[PDB]
DNA sequence: CAGCTCTGTACGTGAGCAGTGGACAGCT
DNA sequence: AGCTGTCCACTGCTCAGTACAGAGCTG
């Protein structure tokens, strides 16, 4: 129990997205995890690599937790929402009906806001996206930038190991930050071939 | 064959949990 | 000196996607 807040009442509950107009990034979640759901705010997870991710790379200059995450989007310029809304413990949970239904959601809530880089943080969600929205399956699917921008649209599509510490591929936060300061670099050199 | 899809399986860090016990002050 | 309770350092766990092999297909 999470201070007294069984599991079942967790199940329930949904995390907020943070989304306005103008923003540069946009962080895509796979779907909020148990801590996000109690919160009510983006990565609480003490384990989870995002913040501090988001402070080694210098996208945030200082470093902050999930308590700060709707102070982004005015001051940094990031936004938050998630593939699926629905609480699950993580990943596996959820079938392929929903991930596509939330596709549906999410190109649609793209294409409404419009922010300069999608950032998908994770591999799997990024998969099925393309695959649905682009009719794209690709035999060696990389991170980093995508080929595709979301349709009707100039915003780009950039995809990074999941922040979640379960990925025993990127251990620790370290081992992430290289995305991270690349789409840095990439916000940067679309603000400079806007500005000029 | 060879390719394609889907399922299952395995894998490293480090934060936080309960449990354990050592240090130690306040007693009698 | 012995007793004993709290405190806390430290233990030994557990747990928060991805790559890939192979099976069941199809071309
Ligand atoms: O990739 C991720 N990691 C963690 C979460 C939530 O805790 C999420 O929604 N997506």
């Amino acid at each position: 129990s999470f201070n007294g807040v069984s599991e079942a009442e967790l199940l329930t509950k949904t995390l907020p997205d943070i989304l306005t107009f103008n923003l540069d990034i946009v962080i895509i979640g796979i779907n909020p995890g148990l801590m996000a759901a109690y919160k009510g705010h983006h990565y609480p997870g003490p384990g989870n690599h995002f913040w501090k991710c988001l402070f080694m790379s210098g996208l945030s200059e200082v470093q902050l937790n999930h308590m700060d995450d709707h102070t982004l989007p005015g001051k940094y310029g990031i936004g938050f929402t998630n593939m699926v809304e629905r609480t699950t413990p993580g990943s596996k949970d959820l079938s392929s009906k929903e991930f596509r239904e939330g596709g549906r959601i999410l190109v649609q809530k793209l294409q409404k806001y419009q922010p300069r880089i999608a950032v998908f943080n994770g591999k799997c969600i990024y998969e099925i996206f393309s695959k649905e929205v682009f009719g794209v399956k690709v035999k060696n699917l990389e991170f980093g930038l995508q080929p595709h921008k979301i349709p009707d649209t100039e915003t780009l599509c950039y995809v990074m190991p999941s922040s979640s510490a379960r990925c025993a591929q990127f251990p620790r936060a370290q081992d992430k930050v290289h995305y991270y300061i690349k789409l840095k670099d990439l916000r940067d050199q679309l603000k400079g071939i806007e500005r000029n």
